[PDB]
């Protein structure tokens, strides 16, 4: 079940937030501002997949 990036980092915080994703914190929380819609899937070895719904489309985040 994917978890949205915003009930990701109430769990975690946003330190492990960044981390798990590769991107620092600020940009976590304008992203979360920003209400984007990036969901987070949680692997068994600990690693994370994050997607981002933008334009009816489904793309890796972050992009780039």
């Amino acid at each position: 079940q994917r978890i949205t990036l915003k009930d990701y980092a109430m769990r975690f915080g946003q330190t492990k937030t960044a981390k798990d994703l590769g991107v620092y914190q600020s940009a976590i929380n304008k992203a979360i501002h920003a209400g984007r819609k990036i969901f987070l899937t949680i692997n068994a070895d600990g690693s994370v997949y994050a997607e981002e719904v933008k334009d009816g489309e489904v793309k890796p985040f972050p992009s780039n």
